[PDB]
């Protein structure tokens, strides 16, 4: 691509700029994302069209400027094929439907979601300026998704499950991890340029659960994945402050982190490459707020390389867009 | 008192084995917390009981048995003086009403909470078995619910206001903080053994945030209690594993954290005290798990003292009271090798 500053920085090669791109940067605080959204009333239906897809991704590469683009999907699509019922609520959340019992679940086939292989392709093609990310949920995010049937406040039945249901959790844990590897090879194999692991609902559990039942299946896929490519892989936690000593250990390439961390300081302590993390809240401020909490971040980050801006987790659909494309530019111009 | 494994634990002196008791180890979950709580209108009222203030304080020592009593109290009670209106809309939450400037706030008078020093020197003349623990609300923790005007779910008036209002965040933060120093130090002085300070919302900060905005203000609390008193001081904050590394400066004789981070790693790496830390959720599940799950943990501990157990968080309302009996049982009854 013309511009590869994000492919550059996770290498650890020279760059003149920190590379930004948000979570999220393609949704429904911005008006153009809206009106497509319009056209298709149900999402998954959405993101199998591979167009509306298409042109959903290109969003934020036009409007924000931003480094990279990453597909418009969903962490849950995988999970269909496996024979479970995925579908979005409007302004509820997801609900996915399954009889609960392991056993039940079909082996997983990647061709099942070949739209979102056939997305990477045609996002490639529509343009050359940035990087394309491709993305899947980690296992245990996933694992949780479906115990929850799609949503919880008590997280409660994953919990339970997990420790009262130890068979069957290892049984699930291990037919997820083998899916999203699977998955995520079909991507990279379709062009992917890099690959985001999102782990959004571990920060519900403690620093033993995550060592135990969680880490074990993490660090397997990464290394898979790094065996298979040398495509950059980047590992999004939240609850990072309190897995971070943990998840150093994987072969990521990068640790996206949550505002719970200071990254300046972790690159001070860790030989290793870093995403994050602005508090998306700051964005709710004013612009000389966003500015100095924004700039005095990128003052301190103590590297020149191994280091992606964005937040420490996706945008939120009340942000304006202003501000959002604001702080995209204070990076974009933040001289190294 | 009879027993005093808390404060000889908190001392780092020897220990027969660990003491525990749990936050909210009285609630409703126990019958005669409830026929207590019906014998009154409001619950300012209830906590201004110094008669069934005091009958609720003892109940967790004869139900459970734990090695400590904590007042009954709520966190909120200081900011009444203040001239903030403090309700509890029973099925809704706290709600504080006040202008919203701090200009308005009123000068605090520490006697306008007599009742709790009350209640500490009634608890303290009720039972001689375990130490009685006061304790108050951290100066963020409460100035979030002054910004908030109760609970909010997402701080985002709490952030824009220390973000943007910083003269007038730190203004309430002075405020917040003496007034804390000085209701403490009352209850120091009515015979606390030892005094816990709460910041339950602190985790909604980030790291940058908590160090610039709160460290400041709960070291300078916590050291002008330890000027004060000899009495220990337990500094208890959620988000545990993302200002850990800060909160060990404070001059804290324990630090009580949540789940976020492994006690038995933490006394390796830290020379201070530890309270905690099992997740409260884990109450859910069977008593083998609970077993399981507390054991696992007690096992792990490093040192004889400077350890106490408890939750990483308070109960929960609808906690069952057998097995809440259990957990407490369980770690009165780990040898301590």
């Amino acid at each position: 691509p013309k511009n590869d500053l994000l492919l550059r920085s996770l290498r650890g090669e020279p760059i003149g700029r920190f590379p930004v791109w948000l979570m999220r940067q393609a949704g429904r605080y911005m008006p153009e994302y809206r009106k497509i959204r319009n056209r298709v009333k149900n999402f998954l239906e959405l993101c199998k069209n591979v167009d509306l897809a298409t042109e959903i991704s290109l969003l934020p590469l036009k409007i924000l400027g931003v480094d990279a683009i990453i597909i418009f999907s969903d962490i849950l699509v995988p999970l269909e094929p496996l024979g479970v019922k995925v579908e979005f609520v409007e302004g509820e959340g997801p609900k996915l439907s399954w009889s609960g019992k392991v056993s039940d679940l079909k082996k997983y086939d990647p061709s099942q979601n070949a739209y979102v292989y056939e997305i990477i392709k045609r996002v490639k093609e529509a343009q050359d300026e940035v990087p394309v990310i491709g993305f899947a949920g980690a296992p245990f995010t996933l694992l949780s998704y479906l115990i929850e049937g799609g949503a919880s406040k008590d997280f409660k039945s994953t919990k339970l499950f997990m420790w009262e249901n130890p068979k069957e959790y290892k049984r699930l844990m291990d037919i997820l991890t083998e899916t999203v590897l699977a998955y995520l090879k079909e991507q990279i194999k379709a062009g992917a340029d890099v690959v985001q692991i999102f782990d959004s609902w571990v920060n519900n559990l403690s620093l033993e659960d995550y060592g135990e039942y969680v880490y074990p299946y993490v660090n397997y896929l990464i290394s898979e994945l790094k065996d298979f490519s040398d495509t950059p892989v980047i590992y999004f936690f939240r609850g990072s402050s309190s897995f971070i000593d943990l998840a150093v250990d994987y072969r990521a390439d990068a640790l996206s982190v949550d505002w719970s961390v200071d990254i300046p300081e972790l690159f001070k302590i860790y030989d290793k490459g870093f995403q994050g993390n602005l508090e998306p809240a700051v964005l709710y401020a004013s612009e000389e707020v966003i500015e100095e909490k924004t700039l005095g971040l990128l003052r301190r980050i103590p590297v020149k390389t191994r280091y992606v801006f964005n937040l420490g987790h996706g945008l939120a659909p009340d942000m304006e867009l202003e501000k959002v494309k604001y702080l995209v530019d204070l990076v974009k111009s933040f001289p190294l």
